[PDB]
């Protein structure tokens, strides 16, 4: 049974692109460790080791991309399959990959945080009239409750039929009967988010994002010492690496279409002072632009990492909130 | 809030006896490797790099040994933080590690595997007449049921109150009220064990075992490198490392004192067609002998890991029954 990609894209973020299979890319070792660390709650050691021969920016071709969900706590991620390309001779051509598909996000979506009444025994889940009357199909307002049976599906292949209901002083559109249930099944609380899309073949199904224990196999060091060995060790053998990408969890892609990558590098001419716009994920799942200016460029990290692209630039805000947003970002995440 | 040795020990299992915290011991990066196949269900690829510096058998000193146990599951496992040794001058003197206590089993307690009854709605838990008469106190028979209730802590720190009843056609020792809370709190099922223990404070316990979902944080393979690079740069420059140690789900320890590698190795001096005796657990937590013959004594992997002690005695069984015990075995493992 096959994993529906778009609402794996609606549920993973409007701004993730993930690399296609047979491409070039960039990994950035770094990234990959700040992946980890997230997981780990705790950074990379000071100890992990020098490995001379694994660069910042490691050219790797995609050897496969897969698309997972777990069931019980909706988890999300993709594993890569990437294997170093040292010259034209380590690179299989895109046809011997086979057809692909792109990855692509639904055009017909909404998300919203849950409120209290939206959790609440009574008081069913609000939908927005936008939303209510793009996604679902067309009520009968005549009707004395102007109602109808939504069959959804989930990440996991599981089928949930919501009564839509039209009604109240003022009238809104409510998901009644069956909501609570799939409230209580999953466990879901204020704060979450839940998602409606139809996919390409028009299916209406439902995603879930949860809001804000440790590996008894390894240590968090090992983990972390392990990540890049098996990039080093791929790199001197020409051998594939598995890695795992959470992008709800991930602070930022550490995996890099090489298009990408040239567009903002190769081709650009950044400088301390220049003004930016990088684009934010927001709420509701939109995206929204915000400006800052680079006030310096210079390593992360220059002693273990003399260099790298990786978050080289450091950037003031014109709002920054709450301090939300990251002081150090890459060449790759800012237009101009 | 402290967690209980003893019936850490007496769930752990009776042949189960952990280095001493400022102590010498031989680390087997090959034992390790076999507890991460088993907790990661695929084993340890043919990839995973050469490190020359990182022996078959690394002499370390014990730095810290801590006891651990999952809430939910009832896992338990070590974490041991082991310092490699090159020269004397690597080796912290014992004081300086403050005062250790043993780690010993106690000599007070009971396993059983639970029955159906023992999990159905009535039935009760049954008691060996033994077990009630030496772990619980002593029952008033004159009662018209003699019964009493039994306050029991768990290895989580949590209280549960048991009623222990005499009764039935023959007369059996049973746990009535609460044993059913327990059961279904806990998700035990026929098959999985309970032991209850005194400990050495005569504190009454009681613990379980389970009878028979991958990491997404990294690839099965990097973990596998994990363990191979975490032990060789520790080796390298001297520094800690941590290791888990899960005595349920490992299939030999890999962390082993010193002391029992001597007596095994230097003294001894085997040969094939000798015979000897291994001490495997039995089902209500004791210990058995069981008798075979070396039939031959070779390097595990004569490719990877030339001349290690680990696993290197081919061996056959008396009584090789369904097949259980293992066809390799180490030189500490067996007595003569
Ligand atoms: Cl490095
Ligand atoms: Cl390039
Ligand atoms: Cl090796
Ligand atoms: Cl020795």
């Amino acid at each position: 049974p096959v994993i529906n990609s778009e609402l794996w894209h609606a549920c993973a973020g409007p701004l993730v692109c993930l690399p296609q299979v047979g491409s070039l890319v960039y990994y950035f070792s770094q990234g990959h460790s700040e992946q980890v660390a997230v997981s780990t709650r705790r950074s990379a050691t000071t100890q992990v080791p020098n490995y001379p021969n694994l660069p910042s920016q490691l050219m790797c071709q995609v050897h496969n991309v897969t698309l997972h969900a777990d069931k019980d706590s909706d988890e999300i991620y993709a594993q890569m399959s990437l294997q170093p390309v040292h010259s034209e001779r380590d690179v299989f051509p895109v046809p011997d990959f086979g057809m692909l598909r792109g990855s692509k996000h639904p055009t017909e979506f909404f998300c919203k945080t849950l409120t209290a009444s939206d959790t609440s025994t009574h008081g069913g889940f609000s939908v927005p009239r936008r939303a209510a009357e793009k996604l679902f199909p067309p009520l009968d307002y005549s009707a004395q409750p102007p109602t109808q049976e939504l069959v959804v599906r989930d990440l996991h292949e599981n089928t949930w039929t919501f009564r839509h209901i039209y009604r109240g002083q003022p009238k809104r559109h409510l998901l009644t009967t069956g909501w609570s249930l799939f409230v209580g099944s999953k466990r879901l609380r204020a704060g979450d988010s839940v998602l409606f899309i139809r996919d390409e073949k028009s299916q209406l199904m439902v995603g879930v994002r949860r809001a804000n224990l440790p590996s008894s196999v390894l240590s968090a060091d090992s983990m972390h010492i392990g990540v890049l060995a098996a990039a080093a060790h791929a790199t001197a053998n020409r051998t594939p690496f598995l890695i795992f990408y959470n992008p709800r969890a991930c602070p930022a892609e550490f995996v890099i279409p090489l298009a990408k990558y040239r567009k903002a590098i190769c081709g650009s001419q950044l400088s301390v002072g220049m003004r930016f716009g990088m684009m934010f994920e927001t709420e509701d799942s939109g995206k929204r632009r915000y400006m800052g200016t680079i006030v310096g460029i210079s390593d992360l990290d220059p002693l273990r990492w003399p260099g790298s692209k990786w978050r080289n630039l450091q950037v003031e805000w014109d709002e920054p909130g709450c301090n939300d947003k990251p002081t150090r970002v890459s060449p790759w995440d800012i237009e101009t």
